[PDB]
DNA sequence: AGTAACCAATAAATGGTATTTAAAATGCAAATTATCAGGCGTACCCTCTTTGCGAATTCGCGGCAGCGG
């Protein structure tokens, strides 16, 4: 479907669009599993 | 109201060759103050949205393209 949109801008908005924001428990979950891997380390 | 240029003489006529004198002044490189230029950090919560709107009704020409026997 790409009309050849040379426009960086474009390519940039459509590549970050995928991922999905998720609040108030990934953050959390995340930031476990960070402090885990350093505390392993 | 007194002739000399006689021959010695006197040092003054210069402008030229230098190791000095130390005082100055003139530069020189430190110390020692001001001020400028960087780095870091900030805990309520905030989540594609802004754009260009059109190097702006050109036009004529060419040719490298996709569809098609």
């Amino acid at each position: 479907e790409i009309g050849r949109t040379t426009d960086p801008v474009r390519m940039y908005m459509r590549e970050m669009g995928t991922v999905e924001l998720l609040t108030r428990e990934g953050e959390i979950d995340i930031a476990k599993r960070i402090e885990d891997g350093i505390n392993q380390v």
